[PDB]
């Protein structure tokens, strides 16, 4: 921290391991002072400079209302570690990649956001009501004239929305219980067809616990000579946790496992079918087993979970059959330590994922793998996955900036694509996704194409349209997070959905970035105990309570 003389803000953070010999500087804060440069861009002391873990982010300048009205940033080489040492500016320009992005804001007085720039020169447009309220919602690419992502939107008078329209004129009601203002219902519409697409009836029990979804709309061209759609109808214990559960899932879905199926193609005439699973829990709450069954398929089998007879970690059987082994397969600090037989998981020095071996391999081979870079307030900042196939090794490189996914994917003998993510609003609340190449774009998708999500009660997202309102995808769940459904009108275009249950980005190791932790779906828990400590329950690696259908946690924290 700076000394007595100065207010005493931080300076640096560095740190090591028990084997190393010297810590390295992992974080490092450049203050402004009070001079007129800092006081003309609203910056006199500020951490203008912050040197983390993933690289640096440096502000421009501020509003006169403390909002960003710009910043940038660049990130670490991948071969690179944080060890902002001395005083040379120069050396740590070194650790970076020489990109710089960087985006800009405008805000209205009060700092509402009205517009932004990414760092291709995308922008977005936002307009507000008499109350404040967002209704509606415009963007402007480079090189395009403004496009109406949102057309308008009324809200009730708890402020939630009651009218959403959106820009590929589909329209989506929300439905009310006046009562206690709960969501019980969301109604989405075509117009051009006005064709309901969904009519999900959300039903309640006295707590506010939702005991049964129901569909009323017709079903979709993917299921084929299926009109009907299957109840989702739940049980609660009176600890209130999902005890048992109905639904559909893909006719040849199969086993619950980290794979993730083809989509289902009304051209393959693929078909749904109905399941039940029940959920037994240990007394410390714990999902010890899933029942699946689906009698029409006659997929039967069961998911089963050893739990640590000394402590709340617990893993999938097949990882061992023994309680007291199941606390070998955790670190020090309860960061797992395999993931499946054959994926083991590397934690860093900060308890977040560093790496997941997704296939190892031996000698001078080069093992599949995904790994990554995250802010030194732990939101991640890069994905990279690396494919190592002997004949075909390829690099997917994501990118995470303000409403911009940077994707792009090499092979080590070629760039094949360059495809630039506009986000628009927040997932898990209908965001919309635009996708802009700049190289390598399928013959079969249209550049700029439009996705529109329309998500569930807790933001996993279920249908994405097009920008003339027809369905591109649909998808559905098993409670916490399998895949149960999936269903696409172009493989092509299936491939470029990463927003699922939750409205989470689910990755290669076929887990949910939570904020902070990851999820692991074909299981029920965390990977890693919660940071929080015991912020609610002792348990440090339940998922919400037991109860996904009616609780959502954001940030796993």
């Amino acid at each position: 921290y700076e000394t007595s003389s100065l207010p005493g803000r931080l300076l640096s953070v560095a740190e090591q391991t028990p084997e190393e010999k010297t810590s390295r500087i992992t974080e490092r804060l450049i203050w402004a002072g009070n001079t007129e440069a800092e006081k003309d861009h609203n910056l006199a002391g500020q951490c203008v400079r912050h040197y983390d873990t993933a690289g640096v982010t440096r502000l421009e300048s501020l509003s006169l209302t403390g909002t960003v009205l710009s910043q940038s940033s660049q990130l670490l080489i991948d071969t690179q570690e944080a060890n902002w040492t001395g005083d040379n500016e120069t050396v740590w320009q070194n650790m970076l990649a020489d990109d710089i992005y960087t985006t800009l804001s405008t805000f209205d007085a009060t700092g509402a956001l009205l517009t932004q720039t990414d760092a291709k020169g995308n922008i977005q447009r936002l307009a507000y009501d008499v109350a404040g309220q967002l209704n509606g919602s415009w963007l402007t690419l480079k090189g395009q004239t403004e496009q109406v992502i949102i057309k308008s939107l009324t809200y009730s008078a708890a402020g939630q929305k009651l009218r959403e329209e959106h820009g590929n004129d589909v329209i989506t009601e929300y439905s009310y219980e006046p009562e206690t203002q709960r969501l019980i219902g969301i109604k989405t519409r075509r117009p051009s067809d006005t064709k309901v697409l969904q009519d999900l009836r959300y039903e309640y029990d006295p707590v506010g616990n939702v005991i049964s979804i129901r569909n009323d709309a017709e079903a979709t061209r993917f299921w084929h000579n299926q009109k009907v759609m299957p109840e989702n109808t739940y049980t609660y214990d009176s600890l209130y946790q999902l005890i048992s559960a109905t639904g559909r899932e893909m006719a040849n879905i199969g086993q619950q496992s980290h794979q993730f199926p083809s989509p289902a193609l009304p051209s393959d005439n693929n078909t749904y079918t109905n399941y039940t699973r029940t959920y037994t829990y240990d007394r410390g709450g714990n999902l010890t087993k899933i029942q699946h069954s689906s009698p029409a398929t006659q997929n039967n089998y069961t998911t089963n979970i050893t739990v640590s007879n000394r402590s709340n970690r617990a893993v999938l059987s097949t990882l061992t059959e023994d309680p007291a082994q199941v606390d070998a397969l955790f670190d020090a600090g309860g960061h797992q330590n395999t993931l499946i037989s054959g994926q083991n998981l590397n934690w860093n020095t900060r308890g977040e994922l560093q790496q997941v071996t997704l296939v190892k391999r031996d000698k001078g081979a080069n093992d599949d793998r995904e790994w990554y870079r995250y802010s030194g307030d732990g939101r991640r900042m890069l994905k990279i996955n690396e494919q190592q196939a002997s004949n075909n090794a390829q690099t997917q490189r994501v990118t995470y900036l303000p409403n911009l996914e940077l994707r792009l994917t090499q092979n080590s003998t070629a760039t094949t694509e360059d495809l630039q993510v506009i986000t628009v609003g927040e997932a898990g609340r209908a965001q919309v996704r635009v996708l802009h190449w700049e190289s390598g774009k399928p013959e079969d998708i249209d550049n700029n194409q439009l996705r529109y999500s329309y998500d569930n009660l807790i933001g996993s997202s279920q249908l994405e349209l097009d920008s003339e309102g027809q369905i591109i995808s649909e998808e559905e769940y098993y409670p916490y997070g399998g895949t149960a459904l999936w269903a696409a009108r172009n493989q092509t275009e299936a491939s470029y959905k990463t927003i699922r249950y939750s409205g989470k980005e689910r990755d290669a190791t076929g887990l949910y970035y939570y904020g902070y932790r990851y999820y692991q779906p074909w299981i029920g828990r965390w990977l890693s105990s919660d940071p929080a400590g015991t912020i609610d329950g002792l348990n440090l690696y339940r998922m919400v309570r037991n109860n996904p259908v009616t609780l959502l946690d954001p940030d796993g924290l």
